[PDB]
């Protein structure tokens, strides 16, 4: 695939859906010139409020995000350079998997939970096979394309911005220790974030390290503390998560191994998730 470079005139933002550190997200419309059609899209505006740099040039890394497509990632339809960067995707109205599980909780049933572990790993495996480091995997950035199928969103976006060493800006509770301590991001550090994400699913959207201050999270990890075993998880599921949070980057599983292992468990869900 190949992403489109939009003219500013064929994009219109219509409503803010959210706002974080990696930009503001809008419901939008794509109006391709002269075709008499208005296509619903989702628009993420990235503005560098720290250093006030522009995004007028189409970098190799923006083209890399735009040449990826897979059933379990959100395709980047295109972008629109400018003083702020606009990223354009399909609009997925069903929203985020985090909100879904928080609302329905155990009513979702064990098959769907394990199936989603498979799908997120397959999406991540695709991204790894194409050399794309996500840098911000989390249950909030897994989106429902359908009631049963999810897609990994926001891959590559953190790299669109240069680091600011000015003295909360990054998602500490989802990050591998090597990323916190050294700013190093790899497919192996995406595996750590994957383990947190599937922990979010099995707890139905509990907050990781619920009541501790962010400053204290690295020290607890080095001392060997980890997210607790979810109530529905048998020891076999939890052990897959624990291997994801090894400080040794080389002991963590691969995305191929993770998709394989959740495939095997999804073949007999109640032997692995026990939902009262
Ligand atoms: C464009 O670029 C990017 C966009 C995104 N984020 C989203 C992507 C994608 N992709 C796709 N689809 C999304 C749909 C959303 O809202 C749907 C449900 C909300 N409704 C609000 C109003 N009430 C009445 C009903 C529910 C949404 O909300 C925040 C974010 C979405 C990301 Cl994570 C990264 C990049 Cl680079």
């Amino acid at each position: 695939v190949l992403a489109r470079i939009f003219k500013e005139t064929e994009l219109r933002k219509l409503k803010v859906l959210g706002s974080g550190v990696f930009g503001t997200v809008h419901k939008g419309v794509w109006i391709p010139e002269g075709e008499s059609i208005k296509i619903p899209v989702c628009i993420k505006v990235i503005e560098d409020k720290s250093g006030r740099q522009s995004f007028q040039a189409v970098t190799d890394h923006m083209l890399a995000i735009g040449s990826l497509d897979h059933a379990h990632i959100v395709r980047l339809l295109g972008l629109c350079p400018g003083s702020s960067l606009q990223l354009v995707t399909q609009y997925l109205p069903l929203g985020s998997l985090l909100d879904h599980v928080r609302q329905h909780r155990g009513a979702l049933g064990p098959q769907l939970l394990l199936n989603w572990g498979v799908q997120i790993a397959k999406g991540m495996y695709y991204l790894e096979e194409h050399g794309m480091v996500h840098r911000n995997l989390a249950a909030r950035n897994v989106l429902l394309k359908s009631p049963s199928q999810v897609q990994v969103a926001d891959f590559g976006v953190a790299d669109l911005l240069p680091p600011d060493d000015k003295q909360a800006k990054t998602p500490i509770k989802w990050m591998a220790l090597e990323s916190i301590h050294f700013g190093k991001y790899t497919h192996q550090s995406d595996v750590w974030s994957y383990g947190v994400t599937v922990w979010e699913l099995m707890t139905f959207g509990a907050e990781p390290y619920a009541g501790l201050r962010l400053a204290e999270v690295p020290d607890l990890l080095e001392k060997g503390e980890r997210l607790a075993q979810p109530q529905i998880c048998t020891i076999d599921v939890y052990m897959v998560m624990v291997k994801c949070w090894m400080i040794d980057e080389n002991i963590r599983p691969t995305f191929k191994e993770l998709a394989n292992e959740f495939t095997r468990m999804a073949r007999d869900p109640p032997r692995y998730l026990v939902i009262k």
